């Protein structure tokens, strides 16, 4: 359970870093 | 580019994680 | 700013993998 | 193994993001 919510954690990170990459 | 480049490292890692967590 | 907390959420991340590994 | 091995990643991914951050 805390290896799955780590994932969900990275996912989230990657958007907000192709969200700063797009700014 | 370096941005969106770990973004996909982060995506990918987290994928490994969630087989990790299936195992 | 968003870029150093994000870099402070992975290392906090990868402690607790480390921990996960070590039982 | 694995685990430890993703740390080191995001550990150096968490670095990078530093230094881009940093200019």
């Amino acid at each position: 359970g805390q290896l799955e919510e780590i994932a969900k954690q990275l996912q989230q990170i990657a958007w907000q870093l192709k969200k700063i990459a797009q700014g």
